[PDB]
């Protein structure tokens, strides 16, 4: 009982990424990356339609358990990519030209339970030595400024670091991931919520990326190609400077590999709802989030390296 209106519990989002992968063979492939502390099967949908040399750009949702709307959008996201592949001009073009590595679900264990036991949770289920603490933050578990101010030593807190840079499962697998397909992966985007923020490297120290004024201008024009659906406000900017310290994150990281267009996508609201956004909002908010993701991903097609 899937549906892109609602939020759908692992179960379902499972058993949907092998449907929807059978449903469309010739524009989507699955593979487990990995598997979770608990054991899950952590998946990945390659979408696009095959062919040689292909750039790519890797997308997760659902780093963090409680941000529910992360989880619908990357299935939104594949939802459009097989409802408007030969239909709509740009979608064809992007999915003829580049590969999408989406990551509907990183923090399966997480997500799992928000459903079962506690709706606010943020971090992964492992165990922690020393304490009956639950959890590492995946958030400050990546090897970029590791466990600096803005991560937690402290295995009680939300945004605790973890034992070591990559101790999780899921940050291992979904970082040996990247590294194994390096070559091909032109831009990282990481989708959060909520505050409706567009955020860029660095957050792990207050410094700007080599190539500021370049995501400057993309963020800022991702953000005017938002606001044209609803007229939804988000700002933008690099991490440290807009948001707060958060070493340790995905899009610093993948920035240090040399990955030089990076985004964190911090969706709806602005705090009415928080991280409990209804169902109703669904439908909104992947939409005009689309047109930001299809920006950005236009652009990196104009600018290949
Ligand atoms: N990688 C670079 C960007 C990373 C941004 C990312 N944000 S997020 O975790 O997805 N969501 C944000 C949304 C909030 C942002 C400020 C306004 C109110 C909402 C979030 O939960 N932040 C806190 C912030 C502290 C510490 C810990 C527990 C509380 C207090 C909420 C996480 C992330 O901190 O990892
Ligand atoms: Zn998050
Ligand atoms: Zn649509
Ligand atoms: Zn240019």
């Amino acid at each position: 009982g899937h549906s892109y209106e609602k939020y759908n519990n692992w179960e379902t989002i499972e058993a949907w990424t092998k449907q929807v992968t059978s449903e469309n063979p010739d524009l989507i492939s699955r593979t487990a990356i990995g598997t979770t502390f608990l054991g899950n099967n952590i998946y990945l949908l390659k979408v696009g339609k095959p062919g040689p040399n292909k750039p790519a750009i890797f997308m997760d949702c659902g780093i963090h358990a409680r941000e529910w709307i992360s989880h619908a959008f990357c299935q939104w996201f594949v939802r459009e990519a097989v409802l408007t592949y030969g239909y709509e001009s740009h979608m064809t073009e992007f999915l003829n030209k580049l590969d999408f590595y989406v990551l509907p679900v990183l923090n399966i264990d997480g997500y799992i339970y928000t459903w079962t036991k506690n709706r606010m949770w943020r971090k992964t289920r492992s165990t922690n030595a020393g304490t009956t603490c639950i959890g590492t933050d995946p958030n400050r578990n990546f090897d970029a400024g590791w466990c600096t101010t803005g991560a937690s030593t402290d295995p009680c807190d939300e945004t605790y670091c973890g034992s070591a840079a990559e101790s999780e499962k899921e940050t291992k697998a979904l970082a040996d991931f990247i590294r194994n397909n390096l070559s091909s992966i032109k831009a990282y985007l990481s989708i959060h919520s909520y505050s409706q923020h567009i955020v860029y490297p660095y957050s792990y120290d207050y410094k700007l990326p080599e190539n500021n004024a370049e995501l400057n201008n993309l963020a800022k024009a991702a953000v005017k190609e938002l606001a044209t659906l609803y007229g939804t406000k988000y700002t933008y900017g690099p991490g440290a400077t807009t948001l707060y310290l958060a070493p340790g994150g995905g899009d610093d990281w993948a920035y240090d590999q040399g990955i030089k267009y990076s985004f964190t996508f911090e969706l709806r609201d602005k705090g009415r709802y928080g991280f409990i956004l209804p169902e109703s909002q669904i439908q909104a908010t992947c939409e005009e989030t689309m047109l930001a993701i299809k920006y950005v991903t236009n652009y990196v097609l104009g600018h290949l390296y």
